[PDB]
């Protein structure tokens, strides 16, 4: 059974629009979103759906892309490191609970260094 997916607004939370915030949506999500790989980090994982049963008794704390990009389009965030802070647990997760030898983990490899590529060029 899936657990609810992490929030994407939080009224209380002080939020911060920043340059370099813009430049994690306008750039590094929107071209990471459009990779061959990136479909199975769009959304959260469905434990159920993909027959991963044990996958939320291993990951207690989620990330997925889908996330991310509402939460950067819903000025979720303070500072781009917060955002930052998401991809780093989306591909660690994915390290975590799969094996290194696995597709998933191909996928994961490979978006994570597009993504430190776009980051070292951030604004
Ligand atoms: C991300 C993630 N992190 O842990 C798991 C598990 C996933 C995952 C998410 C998906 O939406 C689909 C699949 C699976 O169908 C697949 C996808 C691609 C290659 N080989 C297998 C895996």
């Amino acid at each position: 059974m899936n657990p609810p997916p992490p929030e994407t607004s939080n009224p209380n939370k002080p939020k911060r629009q920043t340059n370099q915030l813009q430049y994690l949506l306008r750039v590094v999500l929107k071209t990471l979103w459009k990779h061959q790989f990136a479909w199975p980090f769009q959304q959260p994982v469905d434990a159920v759906k993909l027959n991963c049963p044990d996958y939320y008794k291993i990951i207690k704390t989620p990330m997925d892309m889908g996330t991310i990009k509402k939460r950067l389009e819903n000025n979720y965030y303070w500072n781009a490191q917060e955002c930052i802070q998401d991809f780093n647990t989306m591909f660690t997760n994915c390290y975590i609970y799969n094996k290194p030898g696995d597709d998933i983990v191909l996928m994961a490899e490979a978006l994570e260094k597009l993504f430190l590529q776009k980051i070292n060029e951030l604004p």
